[PDB]
């Protein structure tokens, strides 16, 4: 089947990123005649079920070329890959898609791939794209200059995401006048776009079970509970005990960055995870990102990545998978900058640091309780503050 | 023989879940018209003799389409599942029936029956169903999306199941008047409808061999001996003696839960198992059933998880095989915790936190040893407890 940009919601920096991969595809002698060199090599990172493959199908149907595609979960095979760059060579506007790099990126079938990308001419409109939602245990030969070194990040979707999205897969249904899309939206957290695809055919089974040719409000009700629990269950929501533990967590990152002189500012907060750090991923990048060493910039840096563990400890006494994720990386920090600004007395240095930063995290949630109340009310209410809001939010308190 | 759903007692919800596919059956444009798209493949699982093939002859009975079937305790092999697509591709509403899937899913049978899946188009009513009672061994790529990929399970019968299912093979025959199968029924725990159908049977020789013309009350009470002892044995039962053991630990289980703070709401107690976790399948699904993850909410279940092995030891001194089983589920749960919230001090570190949640169970039984009684005494007297009764008894208590 066919589908272009319309067919994909809650993507919209994604788009616009391949916005100028399409408009090369459709007409390479414009790039050409300014000396404008494009990449060789796309890279999509996601979790699974948020759409790369249906980014990656849409991009060839917004500029209708051939499509050529293989997936790694299929592995001769340095004879395969031979094939597949020859069909789009004597079809120069086309597309080659590598689907699930991670599964071959056995030492044969690579050698294979890095001879080919060194092959072929880019001026006459040939583009290579892949996928994965493991990025961190691919081979680092593959991320080169000449190779694939331009990634793109695909995000979960966030209320008014998912409402796009279920908008989309019923265009082609009745609905009765009592359905309420918003509704729904609101009360699937942390559903991906697998997940609200599955829901829609769960409720018109329901529906055509007694005869019915409408699906009506406490159809899609009803299909909610039969996808979450059972011998068969597909998808996972938040609950609303679950909510209040995120929500303070996010919460202290933002009180404690506010309060530091060195601290980043905030732009946004949200119970969604959106960033590539947000999803676990390093990326293959340096930590450190200033030009810049210096103790002060350091020990407030390692205070605010704190602040999370530190709300949950005072409000809670309880501690959770993100937090401990938090301090590990706290302790690469404190390792590098004893090295840097001066075998059994450097470990005791290390835990000296990390203790010293995670009391003082702890003073400042107890004298900001009543800020850190406030932010977490509304952040129940709409799940999102960002814009100008936020800013007027962070200037009326503190 | 024809049977329908008359025919089969104490499977409601099993019965339920087939309402669909029978509706199905009857007319497919129905749901056609509205884009309701059905599942390919449909597995039951359930304990030998609960009457998993019985459901499947009912199934068509209901909606009177061909019925195709092969058994794979009689696996060439490629040739036979070739021809049993044919057939039903040419008399489209009809049903494929593949009985002990287990046994073949030598190598060559297994591809044929994958690539007649993915030939067939089930717009025009074409469904495929199997049994088996050892889930756990099927070949992972039997249950993708496409393939089988929904899972309905068929339970053993409770005291009103029981009665249910000795009326419908009593119907015709002659009985007097002294007979009650409402007391016969109370008086086999642990039997199943197949059990139950030979019961019939050895009471009838009784009668015929005196050359009476009606089953009398006593001809049932001597066909229970004669069933359960001797060199020709059919069936077991739950003695007296073994009923006080199995209500301790059950009741174990829910007065831990009530307790901690984090535990889950109890429902419905019995002496008969009804879930899928309490006949020992696991069905391919991840332990972890939570979108975060905590550590007060982890120990908690740790604990509950714990206390009716928790209760045998204190007021008994004993050990059973289901506690042995509890012991070993909660080993791994231990051992992913680890790994998660923070290779010789990876198992100290299990140890650890196994033996500590098992002597907080202790404490708890021991201090509600009252209430811990007073539950075991009406369980002994009805066999099962739930809806609103379960709740006053569980609110006058604690
Ligand atoms: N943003 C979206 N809008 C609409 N449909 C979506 C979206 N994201 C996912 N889907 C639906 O999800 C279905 C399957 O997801 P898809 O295979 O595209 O995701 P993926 O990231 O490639 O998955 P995986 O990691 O499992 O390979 C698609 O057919 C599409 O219907
Ligand atoms: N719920 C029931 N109601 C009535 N009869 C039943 C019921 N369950 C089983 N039976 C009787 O059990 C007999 C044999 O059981 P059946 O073969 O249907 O069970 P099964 O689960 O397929 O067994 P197995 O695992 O041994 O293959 C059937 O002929 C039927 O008479
Ligand atoms: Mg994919
Ligand atoms: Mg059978
Ligand atoms: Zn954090
Ligand atoms: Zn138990």
């Amino acid at each position: 089947k066919r589908v272009t940009f319309k067919d994909v919601g809650g993507a919209e920096e994604a788009i616009e990123e391949l916005k100028e991969v399409v408009e090369f595809l459709k007409d390479p002698s414009k790039f050409n005649r300014i000396g404008a060199r494009m990449p060789k090599g796309i890279l999509l990172v996601g979790p699974p079920g948020t759409g790369k493959t249906l980014l990656a199908r849409a991009v060839a149907g917004e500029a209708n070329v051939p499509f050529f595609h293989i997936s790694g979960s299929d592995f001769v095979g340095a004879a395969r890959v031979r094939d597949l760059f020859a069909q789009a060579k004597a079809h120069a506007p086309s597309i080659v898609f590598i689907d699930e790099i991670d599964a071959v990126g056995r030492e044969q079938t690579l050698n294979q791939l890095l001879v080919e990308m060194d092959g072929f001419d880019s001026k006459e409109g040939i583009i290579v794209m892949a996928a994965t939602n493991r990025p961190d245990i691919l081979d680092p030969a593959l991320l080169r200059p000449g190779r694939f070194d331009k990634k793109i990040v695909v995000d979960p979707p966030d209320m008014l995401g998912r409402k796009k999205i279920l908008e989309i897969h019923t265009r082609n249904k009745p609905l009765a006048e009592d359905v309420n899309l918003e509704i729904i939206a609101k009360r699937t957290p942390g559903f991906v776009g697998a997940d609200l695809e599955n829901l829609v055919n769960e409720a018109a089974l329901l529906a055509a079970r007694e005869g019915r040719d409408k699906i009506t409000m406490k159809d899609f009700e009803e299909a909610i509970d039969r996808v979450i629990a059972g011998p068969a269950r597909k998808s996972l929501l938040i609950s609303p005990a679950e909510k209040r533990i995120i929500a303070y967590h996010e919460a202290g990152h933002a009180v404690v960055s506010t309060v530091v002189p060195n601290g980043e500012p905030v732009h946004r907060i949200s119970i969604i995870p959106r960033g590539y750090k947000a999803l676990g991923y390093t990326l293959h990048l340096p930590e450190e990102d200033k030009y810049l060493v210096s103790r002060n910039e350091l020990l407030d840096k390692l205070t605010a990545l704190l602040g999370g563990r530190a709300a949950e400890e005072v409000v809670f006494g309880d501690v959770t998978s993100g937090a401990a994720n938090d301090i590990e990386r706290a302790t690469e920090i404190a390792r590098n900058m004893v090295s840097q600004l001066g075998a059994s007395k450097i470990d005791e240095e290390v835990k000296k640091i990390v203790t010293n930063s995670y009391e003082r995290a702890k003073e400042i949630i107890r004298k900001y309780r009543k800020q850190l109340d406030n932010i977490v009310e509304i952040l129940l209410e709409k799940e999102t503050i960002e814009g100008d809001e936020l800013r007027r939010i962070l200037s009326e308190e503190f």
